[PDB]
Parts: C-alpha cells; sequence; structure tokens
C-alpha cells in the first residue's frame, strides 16, 4: 500500500513488479512452452486465446468512444489497425487465423467462437466491459501487461516445431512474422500511467486495475485447465458434448 | 434447435429442460450435499455465493432500469425488497451473513468481499453486465433458472448438520427459515418468457440466454472447484498469499 505519493520513476516500479503475476507463471502456460502439452491442449489453447485477440479491438474502440482527446486517439487507433489490418493488408486477425490452420483448426472452427469456453469468454468479456466503463486513462492503462511479454523469441528453433512436429511450418512462420510487425506503442500505457496517476490515491488504484488485468489472464488459463488438462469441462457430469453457450449475447442476434 | 415456433406450453418444457444443466449437479455441489466437502470448501462456497447474492439487487435494478412498463417494475421491485430487507426487516442478504458466521466466518469476511475468487468475480460479473444492456424481457427472463431449486434446502435429517456437526446451529437456522419468507414471484420469468418469444427465432435466443445464466453458476464452481479443491487458486505458483484484486472497479473507487 502506498501512502506518500511515489515519484514517476518508483511507481514505474511498482507497475513493473506486478509482472511476477503474469500468465507465464500459468502451470498451463509452462507445460505448453515446455513441450508437454497434448494435441487437444494446444488446439483448446488457440482457440481460446482467439477469443481475448477478436476481443482486443472492440475493446480499444471502447476506450476511444470514451476518450475526447484527438491526439490519443490518434495514437490509440493504430491498435485497432494492427488487429484488423489495413490498406486492404492482413492483420494480427490473420496471423492468428494462420496458427489455428497450422494446429489443425479451420477457419470457421475459430471465426466461428464454437469452442471458446464460458470461463474464457466472461473474463474476457470483463476486460471488454471495464473498457466500456472505466474512464479512458484507466481502461488504457491496463494495456501495459503487454510490456511483461516474452523477449519476441526467435533465439529459440528449439521451442515450438521442433517440440511439436505435427504442427505445420508455413502457418506457424506466418504468425510468427505479422506478429513482430505491429505498430502500435506498446509502452503508452506505462506513458500514460506515469502522467496521469499522480496521487497516492490514483496509483493504489491504478496497481489494482493492473492485478484485474493480470487475474483475467490467469483465470483464463485456469479454464483451460479444467477443461482439458483436468477432464473436467463445463457439465462433464451431465453430457460428453460441449453445451456451453456460444454467443456474444449482446452483440450478435445469432 | 426449435425448428418451427413452440406453443407457449410447449416452449415451457424446453426452459424446463434446461435444467438437467442446473449447478446442483456439479462435483462441487454434489461433494457439499454429500458430505464429503472440508471445511475450506465449505467457506470459500459461502463467501463466493454471497458475491452472487450482494450482485443480484444490482442486476434486478438494471433491469428495472430498463423497463418502462409500471406493472412490470411493481412486480420486479420485490427482489430488491427480498435481498436488502424492508421497513427495518432484515432480508435475505442477512440470512446469508447468518450462514457465513455459522460456518466460522466473520461479518467483515464477507461484506469485505475479500476472498471472492476472480473467476467468480468475472461470471457474476457477465450476470450484471448482461443485464445492464440487454432488452429488459431477456434480462428477466434469465432469473428463472430458480425454478430449478430442489425443495427449498430441507430434508429428513439428511443435510449439513450430520455432516458438519462443527456448524452452527443459531445461523444455520436463521439461514434457512429467513430464505423461505421471500416474496418474489419465481415464475415471473417464465410467464415473460412464455408471452415475449412468440417466433422461433425469438425462443432459440431464449435458450441460449437460459444456457449463458447456467454457465455462469457452473463456471463459478470450477473456479471454487481449482481453489479449494484442487490446490490451484490464482497465482499459486508464485505465492501463498491472495494477491487477486478484490475491488469492484467501476462502481467503487477503493
Amino acid at each position: 500500500l502506498i501512502t506518500d505519493t511515489l515519484s514517476p520513476q518508483a511507481f514505474e516500479e511498482a507497475l513493473r513488479a506486478k509482472g511476477d503475476f503474469y500468465h507465464i507463471h500459468h502451470p498451463y502456460h509452462i507445460a505448453m512452452h515446455n513441450g508437454d502439452a497434448t494435441r487437444k491442449q494446444i488446439q483448446g489453447w488457440v482457440a481460446n486465446r482467439f477469443y481475448y485477440q477478436t476481443t482486443i479491438p472492440l475493446k480499444d474502440a471502447a476506450i476511444m468512444a470514451n476518450c475526447p482527446d484527438a491526439q490519443t486517439r490518434r495514437k490509440w487507433v493504430q491498435r485497432i489497425l494492427d488487429h484488423d489490418g489495413s490498406h486492404g493488408e492482413d492483420g494480427g486477425i490473420e496471423a492468428w487465423l494462420r496458427l489455428g490452420e497450422a494446429v489443425g483448426l479451420s477457419r470457421d472452427d475459430l471465426l466461428s467462437e464454437r469452442h471458446v469456453l464460458p470461463g474464457v469468454r466472461f473474463a474476457v468479456d470483463a476486460y471488454l466491459n471495464f473498457a466500456r466503463r472505466a474512464c479512458w486513462q484507466e481502461a488504457a492503462c491496463s494495456s501495459l501487461t503487454e510490456l511483461f511479454a516474452p523477449q519476441i523469441h526467435q533465439s529459440r528453433l528449439d521451442s515450438w516445431p521442433q517440440h511439436y512436429p505435427w504442427i505445420k511450418e508455413e502457418g506457424y512462420f506466418y504468425f510468427r512474422s505479422r506478429l513482430s510487425q505491429a505498430n502500435r506503442d506498446v509502452e503508452h500505457g506505462l506513458a500514460l500511467a506515469k502522467a496521469y496517476c499522480d496521487s497516492a490515491e490514483k496509483q493504489n488504484r491504478m496497481l489494482e486495475i493492473l492485478q484485474f488485468k493480470l487475474d483475467i489472464l490467469w483465470s483464463m488459463l485456469d479454464a483451460m485447465t479444467m477443461a482439458y488438462a483436468l477432464q473436467r469441462p463445463p457439465y462433464h457430469t451431465v453430457t460428453d458434448k460441449a453445451a456451453w453457450h456460444t454467443t456474444r449475447l449482446v452483440l450478435e442476434h445469432h
């Protein structure tokens, strides 16, 4: 807990220390990364992670709708361009679609969202809903967990292909290459947090908002663990079929 | 799937069939009902279920804010009176607090919401956010899962006191009695569904909405399973203390 307002520098260090809770320390992430995960588990990860990615532009658009500052909006929309693709070219979403096919899932499998677990949906939807309601500074700042991402790993040829030979190399490589080409300022979140949180009370609240964001990523992986690692998907005691809801009910009729 | 529009009485039977997916069929509920749950699992269940219970009034008020029909609102508001108490009298929320005391938790433990798991929080908040955005008819109809609740928590000595004699008898009896006195019309959502859902398209959508409501309840028990039955609470690889966010960010500063 903070009593005396931290300085921009020490506040940056309180923010970065939340990195210890990043989802890379989740066992499901670790099993995947070590080559220990099964085919079902990989495919389930890609299909559920896909839901988080197709929601990010809705979430960025929500922030912009709450942002009366044109200069901020000019930087922020690059996040939407990134995912959706612009100038008639392909974007991040197309990268994730290429990974799906590389791991053996079809375009329609991913796009339909049919394999997305309720637990994943609720966590991801919490992110969107926070961005719809919170002030734009607070919602924008929550994007700074992106600073905890790996080294953009490539000194690892012994990492995925190697570990999972059944994954098609063409697709995987298109995925890694579309993503290393992002144009969004991954730092904007931190710069904004440093400028905006200029009192003890805001700084403490921002650390809680960061915690919320981390709780979302971790909770996505809990849901995957239950379903694909522990044999306990929703309703397993009553049916062997997938029976969870499959619709973004508030945004689409059917 | 529904092909051609079902009659009201036949549509009712399709809604009732979804009770096969009610949360009483979840392993965590079964273990509690069977006498095999631990004290930590029971305490964790009361604390997390209490987050759901304190949210119901907010969700019912969100329905009312979207309902321009006075006649509906006069029935709906009794749900709020049931939960919060009226004319000085106590209400269902006080019954849950007594249940918490009865299983060994303090009122501050419950009221503070500090033990609520993020996975429970995200599922419960998805309910409130659906009610805030969906048309009032669709949001109201989801309350019909209350029809699936068994004989209002009562059986010939098979219960909780014989399996868990450490449960305090005063609190427990206050809980069972105080909940039996609710005045809300639990059928209201089912009567509105039969009147409102008068096409195949509405019927199928309503079935998906009920499924969404069922997925909430199941997903709350998944998160409790992960924390209290499988020793995998959030961040268990990095810390043994509780580090999840504990604040309803969009409704309270701290």
